[PDB]
């Protein structure tokens, strides 16, 4: 049929238009502040290097050392709590990359672990999302017909709710501002996970605050379920339509 | 029906067993080398600090400067080529996070850009994956019936092929070893994207090698399509089954 091919080319051309707009806007927003801050740091580098009479080779070596110690500033991060947090970020595909396997054996196992883990996790969050959509239909009917205008509204406000209570929690535990914590929540639950903000890294929380570690694992696995129950409603309505 | 609830609880219990096994294996693999390397770097820190008679406060300030210059070692990364690469890593949800929005305005726009972009990209890769699955069915029939034992085999070897030719390309352009380039390919195309290995960062490639930038964008968007056409075959067979 022609319809599927027209829809495919409409989606490809739309996606490349969306990328060219995104690239233009991010460049217009960020490429000047980047140059300003780079000039400022290139100045402060020479200021401190002169202030401590540091040889260029010595600065190069100190840079290499600091850039290798950058992750170990988190304290120990490979331990059972932190290995569970890593496994979460692998199979959910968040992948912050603050912890990443250092040995070749850890890399090979990480590859097989993701290989079997990601399908299984997609099938879990699909099944559980469809269960909670059915529950929402049932309870909304008991409160009365039900229509997409109600289901999508309840899904949308359930997402906005889980973002707000995530930002409220993390801006209290991590002392980020509310906007920073809300950004971290959004970037985690879409599974983008840049890793510029990462929870559990301060104050040895991975071995010191089991209640907060538990909260963060439950929040990640719950918010991903609510987002999955929203994509299950709003996107799988359209994606499988080629099979029609 | 009971079946959907039994399947949901079987998937939840399976996922938590899979996490507890993953956490145990990663801890057993990595938590000793971490402590060894941390001891080695804590030694080398004091060695160089003494070798350059560096005050502890001066070391703290040099550490702060180096840790802020760490990304700007990539040269300019917010420019049109690098903003297109960023937009790719946002809407595909790879999110390496080597570039991440520095201003609050770039963060707000990044949030709305992901919000509209990720559904659209899932629907694109679904539609295009189902088209190439239909093409594989058609051509395999022309080469003759067709069965899942053939379709899944061809999908699997198409994935292994795109990983091998990705590793072969990147281990040549980036001078990573083959295993490192294969790891980077696998971690990109599953969209985990830790960001410990990232392409295009060396030698100002973003403004110096348009042919290699083009290759990398085409490889990312093609390999994601082939992986999408594989999940479309092997997982959407099972995920929607709750709707049965
Ligand atoms: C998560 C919330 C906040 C946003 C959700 C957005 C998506 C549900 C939208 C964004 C872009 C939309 C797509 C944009 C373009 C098209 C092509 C359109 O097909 C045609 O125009 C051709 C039809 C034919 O030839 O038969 C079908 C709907 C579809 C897939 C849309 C389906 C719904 C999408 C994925
Ligand atoms: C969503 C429903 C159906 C289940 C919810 C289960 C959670 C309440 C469980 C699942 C995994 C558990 C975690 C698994 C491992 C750990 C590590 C454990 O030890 C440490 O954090 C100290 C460091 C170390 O032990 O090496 C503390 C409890 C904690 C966070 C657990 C807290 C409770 C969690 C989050
Ligand atoms: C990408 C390649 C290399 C690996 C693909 C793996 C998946 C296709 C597998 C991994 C785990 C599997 C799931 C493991 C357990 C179950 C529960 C099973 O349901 C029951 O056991 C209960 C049935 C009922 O109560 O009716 C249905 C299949 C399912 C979803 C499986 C579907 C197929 C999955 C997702
Ligand atoms: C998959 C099929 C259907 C379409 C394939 C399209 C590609 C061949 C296009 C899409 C976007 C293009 C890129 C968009 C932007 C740029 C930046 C441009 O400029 C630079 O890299 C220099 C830096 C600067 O311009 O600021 C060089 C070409 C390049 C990599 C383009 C190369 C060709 C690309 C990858
Ligand atoms: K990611
Ligand atoms: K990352
Ligand atoms: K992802």
């Amino acid at each position: 049929m022609k319809r599927q091919n027209v829809r495919t080319l409409a989606l490809i051309v739309c996606t490349f238009t969306y990328l060219l707009v995104g690239a233009a806007v991010f460049d217009a927003l960020e490429s000047e502040p980047e140059l300003i801050e780079r000039q400022r740091l290139e100045l402060r580098q020479q200021e401190l290097r002169a202030r401590y009479n540091l040889s260029q080779g010595g600065y190069e070596e100190l840079e290499r050392v600091v850039l290798r110690l950058k992750p170990h500033k988190a304290g120990v991060q490979w331990r059972f709590a932190g290995s569970f947090y890593f496994a979460i970020t692998v199979i959910t595909t968040i992948g912050y990359g603050h912890a990443a396997p250092s040995t070749d054996g850890g890399k090979v196992f990480c590859m097989f672990y993701a290989l079997l883990g990601i399908p299984l996790t997609l099938v879990m969050f699909q099944s559980l999302g469809e269960r909670i959509n059915t529950l929402v239909r049932y309870l909304l009917h008991r409160a009365k017909d039900v229509s997409m205008a109600n289901m999508v509204l309840i899904g949308f406000f359930s997402c906005i709710s889980t973002l707000c209570i995530g930002a409220a929690a993390f801006s209290h535990y991590e002392h980020w501002t509310f906007f920073q914590a809300y950004y971290y929540c959004f970037i985690t639950l879409t599974t983008i996970g840049f890793g510029d903000y990462v929870a559990l890294q301060k104050d040895q929380a991975l071995q010191t605050q089991p209640q907060y570690v538990a909260f963060s694992f439950v929040y990640i696995l719950t918010g991903l379920t609510v987002i999955g129950a929203f994509l299950n409603l709003v996107v799988l309505r359209f994606m499988t339509m080629n099979a029609e």
